[PDB]
């Protein structure tokens, strides 16, 4: 049916999500590890950065949360 | 005290892995509950929240890309 259509694009989007997550994951692992390695200043900038990322986030998810009840 | 400043990092850094872990689990359970139990609506909403959730962080993300130069 139809069936297969409306699967295939939720997928798409779900994993174009978890795609995007995948990125920001492994991209801010290394720039804390190549920080600590390769100051005081840099890492608080950075560890502020992640929290602020973090909150949006959680508000972001909220709103999904909110659109999808 | 070097040890102190890599603590905080790493915890940070934790914070906001744990926030994706957490979203990338659930969003997929919502798709994966969806598929198996209006079909049509909520799947399109859930496929668009989804989307706009995506495009938030990416957001989030270049706003952290410049807060850290």
């Amino acid at each position: 049916d139809n069936m297969l259509k409306m699967l295939s694009d939720l997928n798409k989007d779900l994993e174009k999500l978890l795609e995007e997550m995948e990125k920001i994951s492994v991209q801010a692992t290394w720039m804390a590890y190549d920080m600590v390695v390769m100051l005081a200043e840099s890492m608080r900038r950075l560890e502020d950065a992640f929290l602020n990322c973090k909150e949006e986030m959680e508000k972001n998810w909220q709103e999904l949360l909110t659109e999808t009840k």
